């Protein structure tokens, strides 16, 4: 629905209060005053294009209302203001997350993993470890757990749209072949809800766990292809997997949509998961 509520007084931001810089349309930019924590922040807009049409100016202002009843997460871009008052483009402003999209920078940190630290840690500084990646998955599930609360339904969660922000801490954003991402019944019947969103959470895990690779590499992207999934042919192992992550993956991909964990049990799991791997950790690092 586009019914829900614009409250002009709590969000509205002056256009001239923003200095526009370059595309991550999606912009980054300087904004002054949005926070009354500061005078200048880092903030990322949304903005339609000069030649716009009414639908799709209806269109930003609908995910604008979403994100406002929504409201706040720590693992979702939070939104910050707007500009939807006459004299400009529609804009929808957010927190900005300088480090990109977890696709990327997972991408970059191949030749920077250790499964765990141990002494002396400075060998180790900045690297990733099993715990980064399974904390990646456990804030992506808390956030997903909030959307799938309030009936929100992502539709292309995927590695490229999960930001990584300051002390490895992931939002969940929306720039908006997707065909990889994409559940069965999605595919094939065109049915998108919480339960197909918990089959792309499993193709992310993936992502995470192969640290930014490909899903289905070498894979012609086909008849076939989709034939397979549905048939039951699932991806194998990714190199940086656990065996109970691996797991986790083909629960996810289950073929009956409602055989699949909720986001709650996911997060349940993963939280189990990430404090194992610290306790193992602990001892890793006691006995060396
Ligand atoms: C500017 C902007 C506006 C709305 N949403 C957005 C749209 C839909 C949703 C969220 C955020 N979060 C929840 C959901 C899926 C409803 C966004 O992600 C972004 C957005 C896009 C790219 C970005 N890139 C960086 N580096 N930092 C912040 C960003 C914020």
């Amino acid at each position: 629905a586009e019914r829900l509520p614009y409250d002009a007084s709590k969000w509205e931001f002056p256009r001239d209060r923003l200095k526009l810089g370059k595309p991550l349309q999606v912009i980054e930019a300087d904004a002054f005053g949005i926070d009354k924590t500061a005078t200048c922040r880092t903030v990322a807009v949304k903005m339609l294009k000069e030649g716009a049409t009414h639908s799709e100016h209806r269109a930003l202002m609908s995910e604008l209302k979403i994100l406002i009843h929504i409201g706040h997460h720590l693992n979702v871009v939070n939104l910050l203001g707007a500009c939807t008052k006459p004299g400009g483009p529609l804009m929808v402003i957010t927190e900005f997350c300088k480090f990109g999209n977890l696709s990327t920078y997972l991408r970059s940190k191949r030749n920077e993993f250790v499964p765990y630290k141990v002494a002396p840690e400075d060998l180790y500084k900045d690297f990733l470890t099993l715990e980064h990646l399974i904390c990646y998955s456990f804030q992506v599930a808390k956030g997903m757990e909030f959307l799938a609360s309030r009936k929100c339904i992502h539709r292309d969660l995927a590695a490229r749209n999960i930001l990584l922000s300051e002390k490895n801490v992931v939002k969940i954003c929306d720039f908006g072949l997707p065909l990889k991402w994409m559940a069965p019944e999605t595919i094939f019947d065109r049915v998108y809800t919480i339960q197909s969103d918990v089959w792309s959470f499993g193709v992310l895990l993936w992502e995470i766990f192969s640290l930014g690779a490909s899903p289905y590499p070498g894979v012609k992207i086909d008849e076939e292809f989709c034939r397979r999934l549905k048939e039951g042919t699932r991806m194998r192992a990714p190199d940086y997997t656990t065996p109970e992550m691996y797991q986790t993956m083909l629960d996810c991909w289950h073929g009956e949509p409602s055989q699949r964990p909720t986001f709650s049990e996911l997060v349940e799991h993963l939280g189990n998961l990430l404090q194992a791997n610290a306790q193992q950790d602990r001892h890793h690092h006691h006995h060396h």
